[PDB]
């Protein structure tokens, strides 16, 4: 790898998780957004989401609380109403633009309908179109399931979830794009969060692996794995220390210190719950990663709540994203009293 | 995997193999025939490639020599002049149409330029497509290269191409296409054909675990490998019987007799050698598996050079074909006596 | 490996497997024999064992239904009381004298108590002193265990008894010894007959992979796996046809043609069951690899029980050793009519 | 594990490289020592060594520059002249005693003469008997060999070497004795500090991965591997900061921050070079493990040097002991100034 490319991964890879900042997540495809807007009853219109990420990006004061915002392929080429382009937005604010590379999950014949991520056919050519758009970073998201009845998640998903990721992230550094490597492992079903903290580490472990097969920089990239938790269906009742706990084991028994930072996904977590949790991560002493924070539904929830589509509302709901923002940030040191929402 | 599909794919798996007859590759991408068309100076028009195609699966009697013939998407979905659709005269001879569905070759990022076979993202609908259009069976072309100094093939690289082929042999399986798992390696360089045959065992050995990693049916799939032969600078003098001796060797080595039959490819032999190493491999008494022929350009070379486009020499040429389909049934049976051409 | 050994090896390993012959194993250990033993309340002296040894390896006529007989080291020091010493009666009765030469099961830490099997130290000097005391082909016994709650055999499993087989064999191999491959699946649980067609599947394949690996020429090997079989506690009724078949689909799933043979073992399997079995197995035509037998319970059971230790009986259960010997033998050709003891 | 043997194992390791300290490997075997001994022509009798170990476990103040001592079986359980069991002498100076559990170095068959350790056999009762003598941790030696011409280290040596270590790791762990996995790779050769850096890089990730898949707890073991440095014919003058840089950068690439520290073994280079080198690598600022040392001959060359068995050089020789095992306790703060000795 040029050590100039080389140079320039280490660097925006490192600046994208600096000290009290974190990503906001905001390459929802016009499919996602249509759920997240129904919610809110609001028309999927072109208008509608342009006026929305305008809404994110546009927040004044955005910037302190947020290294890169991770944009859609049409919001990361279109513009507001009043025609500024939405990257600008971002750099006014000193926000990273990022860009969501990946073609969406299919599944996997010969297994229980386990997804497999498209995406590498043209990813090369699409990774340069996108560097002059002006887009720094790329993400790719996976889906693995835990079901320890029907062995899930079995060794091909884990494998084609290992060599994918791998194979995507040797190409985006290729192309001076910084790659979040996401593994993501749902927290559906009655697993426990001790299961949840075995299969998070067998998967990273894999992960990581491949990474080196295939040759990704690890100081020029990124990981973006499901923090530690109970089932969805696990009564036990489980606390945030153990939550920040387990994952953080996890995470030294598995992630080399190579890797700049881990920007935590929020899956479903409410915002508070991601506040806290992350918070109490952090609150496990000095780290060799920075473990901040790749929000957003846990960053959007309430803004797209409060704004309601009407504009009316924009200022009011700028503030409600502001608010988890700080929240996120002092989380990442630790220092997240619960009160910014609940 | 439905047992109905089951039951086709291992149908014409078996149907594509069958005693005496090989496989017809014209396949050639828009590109490749323009290289093949500049040798006989044709120009490479849509009409020209139409009426070489229509010459080809026109050859009547063609199908006593031939199982199925591999076409190109375009020819797949074409007409010859007078208004015939081309699997049509596949049909009239009855040839089974085969479709190439690999998007062609990248480099591995972080190797010395190796190949990465494109073709996964959207595959899926593109087999429904293509079997619609009357297509039965498949191809995915990978390639490897030997250079024992830079120390190719590269585990990356055996590692990816075994990945790849199975990662697309299984989609192909579920949507009722037999898959040509093919794992090309290039006999350029020095290098021996003792060294051919070591990776090119390897190699196989790789792939069919993977094959099985992802669960494709053997039963209802095939594969087309090079032969073991020495490299394009080795002046070390082999024999026919040396290819056949080690090439039988390094299969029974490596493919377990569920595979209904090898389909051998030519690579840069003359029309000549291809025949005549094709019948030293089935002349070395009966084996597990079909060891037939998936020829393309020791099909065609002549044809195509006889012909030199002008419609004047059509059936001339088409004789030529018949002379060398005959030659490789024969060699088959290992019945093959030097004397189709040289 | 020299040309030589290489080609000692193949021999032996052909001959071993020749044409309605199998193999005895008799290679009890001194723990394991007192269980055969106490069954017919025999005291297990040192005497005891020497007299049941010699009167199997005595039983003028065994050499046609016994092409190798698996020793335990004792015995292939050992004489009968009459001086002979034990590797000359299997001489003059053309047996080959073969010895099992791992230390045992152990457990592997982290697994559910699943076994791991100690020799390998010490394994090469052994085998020449083994080699010089006459004996020609070699054992190496592994426990797989199907438990699709517990998730068994795990993948540590799998690959334990993958890799030690292969350096096991590798070994044998070096100093003139055809080693026979045994990763036995154990049938406890109430699996059913198509889970262990299944895992006996991924076992082989794994197994087969890692000796590529190695580089064990199968040529000069044998394997010996469990047939494909339902759980002890499953109630489903299944067939010996399906046994057959089941156990054919997932060795030609798996199996090179390079191996020269399959020698079965009974493992739970009454005397019958596995006669008949083997039978329903080589009743499915011509396979690519010999499909015999590697008996020991299933041909010792009668003879231990008739003899009862009185050696006014050694006569009445020699003749008991050939009914069964010569059941397994026509059961190699599918000949085999139930009737031979039931 | 049991949590009571888990917190012990990582109890122990943490003592082990606690700040300032290393480890002494005096575990040489009777053909080893006698190597060393021949070159202060000194007999190689039971009580010169009995002397020599005396000699150093003897070392009033040794424990505040040494954590533990390799011990060798017979020194493990024997005494000096005057009755002192060896295992006291280092508990006044409250120097842990540790044992070397590898039954030696073999060759893997089928690969040019690479090596394989014999242990597994026995190793968990003989850790046992270790742990009542007394021994606290463990140790396990690999040989690895850069030979770019001939392709080494092959995949089979980094394969074995990972699942021989990960093997032993668990077996020890499980019997309350702390692991350190060794993975050396000998610097023989002209191979370049690049090239040994990226083979390193190679060989750990193998070996970690390994370590995950038989569950290896980190956090209970350590490891032991070779320095990045160039080959002993590798003519290129290669700085101590390069040793540093490279070094610490593929630790970085592939330890988990779970592992405690890393205790470098000296190989081949001259004791002023192994402390030089490992305090080029501590000054790299803090690091997320202890990078310790684990030296041997770099430790005793020059006391045994300045000993010649005359006993009337004992103190002197000690002063020497204290001289260089100070060097190397700066070392670790990176405050070793090139002076103690050259």
């Amino acid at each position: 790898l040029p050590a100039d490319v080389a140079e320039e991964l280490a660097t925006t890879a490192q600046k994208l998780v600096q000290a009290g900042k974190g990503i906001l997540a905001a390459d929802e495809s016009t499919q996602t957004i249509k759920k997240r807007f129904d919610n809110i009853k609001l028309e999927n219109t072109i208008e509608n989401r342009a006026s929305y990420r305008d809404l994110l990006f546009g927040t004044k004061g955005l910037g302190k609380f947020i290294s890169g915002a991770i944009l859609f392929e049409e919001t990361l080429f279109q513009k507001n109403e009043a025609g500024v382009p939405m990257v600008n937005l971002l750099h006014n604010e000193n926000i990273i633009p990022g860009i969501k590379v990946d073609k969406g999950l299919v599944n996997i014949p010969c297994t229980d309908e386990e997804k497999s991520t498209q995406g590498l056919d043209g990813l090369a050519e699409r990774c340069k179109e996108y560097y002059k758009a002006g887009a720094r970073f790329a993400k790719w998201r996976t889906v693995l399931v835990i079901d320890t009845a029907k062995g899930k998640p079995t060794d091909l998903s884990i494998h084609e979830t290992a060599w994918g990721l791998a194979r995507y992230a040797s190409i985006c550094q290729q192309n001076r794009l910084v790659p979040i490597v996401e593994p993501e492992i749902l927290a559906d079903g009655p697993h426990s969060i001790e299961v949840c903290a075995v299969v998070t580490q067998k998967v990273l472990s894999c992960v990581f692996k491949a990474l080196q097969e295939n040759g990704v920089l690890l100081e020029g990239a990124l990981l973006k794995p499901n923090m530690v938790t109970a089932g969805y269906e696990c009564t036990a009742k489980t606390t945030t220390q153990d939550v920040g706990f387990l994952t953080v084991r996890t995470l030294r028994r598995t992630v080399p210190p190579a890797l700049p930072g881990v920007v935590f996904l929020s899956g479903g977590q409410s915002e508070e719950e991601a506040s806290v949790n992350l918070n109490s991560i952090n609150a496990l002493g000095p780290h060799p990663w920075a473990l901040t924070f790749s929000y957003g539904r846990a960053l959007q929830a309430s803004v797209l709540n409060t704004w309601q589509g009407k504009k009316e509302n924009v200022a009011k709901a700028r503030e409600v994203l502001l608010q988890r923002a700080e929240a996120n940030s002092l989380a990442t040191y630790g220092k997240y009293k619960g009160g910014a929402g609940g």
